[PDB]
């Protein structure tokens, strides 16, 4: 029953956390308050899952690329999987470096099944906490080279992604919580489904500005995985 | 509350918009063998106890208008909702016979705030249609946007392969996999089996290299907040 990915390679794999807080005067982008909490939460959570975590802060659109280029050239033969978290401002299909915009595709292609042979056939996980637009939700009372990729977006396509200055982002907050609670039992899709309900039901925005008040959010799981994924054997 | 409540008096409707012949003023060629999917799909969702509704060769206006009506119906005694689209497409759009429609335009109809009787209930949209023209060479209070799931036949940007006799790689595989697992596995896992099946069993064939030995990976897009079992 080759129904689920093999996770008992010597190493689980590395976890690359890119944590962008401060942005150049050129961008006229704000400071992403709360993120440092998320980065910490991710680091602890992912170490407990046994990933080789590496925290990189405030990287430039160029540095994002270069970092991604290297990791891809490494030998992930002894590694079960690859995980990468991008934390910064965004728009549909784009994450911001400290100086400018990077197209998500450009940093994921380094890892396509034909460009990173040592990751072929293993889960490439990309967790993305960033805006995919500005829409606010008001709520209501041989294999394919693109295969083995999963994108865990913090918001639906086109939408704002809410962050909290004390607790970190709703999404990364809930994800950590949920992994911490279920990584040893459930399959990853099912954990991410739990994440969804958590964000969807337990969180609501607060502002003095009625435009930005009582706003809701749903995360968006995008999976072209071919197997069930368990963080234990 | 872990999984959706699927025990209403009815499962719900399964509209299926199957477009085979297109207008002369479109350049669009006719989608041979699509009826094979439309049938295979109908039989399948019927077995899941869905109220299946077939529609052929709709224009863009017809499509918009059918969805508006169906969304205006009363879904209170229904567990979920399924809409299948079989047509030409491009990223974010599927084609009517006379021309294009933003997919968002058809789905917005069911947003929690617009189809009030479907709030809290799964909304599925299975999309067999191009999302672009790249070929894969292969290698050796709740949110109004919540409780939605899209089962696309291909990754963003990519073409989508069909077989005029046997049916599309994706729909052929969905039906096969739902037939066989709809009563063991959760939906997400069925769909993960569909990915493996389309991803490892099918390979394009052409006398021209350009179209030879091409692969395809479908793409699950989930905004559900509970697990989904076609049983209980």
């Amino acid at each position: 029953l080759d129904n689920s990915y093999k996770m008992d390679y010597p190493e689980m794999g590395l976890c690359i956390i890119i944590n962008n807080k401060n942005f150049h005067k050129s961008t006229g982008m704000t400071s992403r308050s709360g993120t440092d909490v998320d980065a910490a939460n991710l680091r602890e959570t992912f170490r407990n899952l046994k990933y080789e975590v590496r925290n990189k802060n405030d990287l430039t659109r160029e540095e994002i690329v270069e970092l991604m280029r290297d990791v891809s050239k490494e030998d992930h033969s002894k590694r079960s999987s690859f995980v990468c978290v991008l934390l910064s401002h965004g728009e549909e299909g784009i994450i911001f470096g400290t100086n400018g915009p990077v197209d998500l595709k450009k940093i994921t292609n380094f890892f396509r099944g034909d460009r990173c042979r040592s990751l072929t056939g293993k889960p490439k996980l990309f967790i993305i906490q960033a805006c995919r637009g500005t829409e606010l939700d008001c709520g209501i009372e041989k294999i394919p080279v693109d295969a083995d990729f999963l994108y865990a977006y913090s918001t639906a396509p086109g939408y704002y992604s809410w962050r909290n200055s004390k607790d970190g982002s709703w999404f990364i907050q809930s994800l950590c919580a949920m992994l911490k609670q279920y990584a040893d039992k459930l399959e990853f899709m099912h954990i991410l489904t739990r994440v969804n309900r958590k964000v969807a039901t337990e969180f609501e925005s607060f502002s003095f500005d009625a435009t930005f008040h009582a706003k809701k959010q749903i995360p968006c799981i995008v999976s072209m995985l071919t197997k069930e994924l368990y963080f234990y054997h």
